[PDB]
């Protein structure tokens, strides 16, 4: 299990525009496209976002692409934040999964309303901060995706997701 496989599996592959849980048009691998409500607005963003007329559908392989892109900008968004990096660099391997996770989820803007739980990560207060973690709208809103997110701060390890 690496951050692909584990956020693969918590966003799906789809290949077809589709709106998310908030009912915002996505597409491929959790790529969001526009907060708009305008299918126009979201194929016009698409078709910018590869490079050619698209319709509305991709293929796999291009869904990787922009799931390769998102990765990489999520990581390098946590890294130039001056709030993220610390938590980040204080983290093991499976742990800054989890923040990785949550960022490409919520972007870096979200995850600014965990003051809280970040510092209890900082400090390594395992059980504390997974009982803050689940005091947001975030865990109200996909319990289950959360609480796999919130067991792997808790543990250390993949479980949540074998
Ligand atoms: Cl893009
Ligand atoms: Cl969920």
């Amino acid at each position: 299990m690496n951050i692909f496989e584990m956020l693969r599996i918590d966003e799906g592959l789809r290949l077809k525009i589709y709106k998310d849980t908030e009912g915002y048009y996505t597409i491929g691998i959790g790529h969001l496209l526009t907060k708009s409500p305008s299918l126009n607005a979201a194929k016009s963003e698409l078709d910018k976002a590869i490079g050619r007329n698209t319709n509305g559908v991709i293929t796999k392989d291009e869904a990787e692409k922009l799931f390769n892109q998102d990765v990489d900008a999520a990581v390098r968004g946590i890294l130039r934040n001056a709030k993220l990096k610390p938590v980040y660099d204080s983290l093991d391997a499976v742990r800054r999964a989890a923040f990785i996770n949550m960022v490409f989820q919520m972007g870096e803007t979200g995850i600014a309303g965990f003051t809280n739980s970040l510092r209890m990560l900082q400090q390594k207060r395992w059980d504390e901060a997974a009982v803050n973690l689940a005091k947001s709208r975030w865990y109200n809103q996909t319990p289950n995706r959360a609480k796999r997110v919130i067991t792997t701060f808790r543990t250390g390890t993949w479980d949540a997701y074998k």
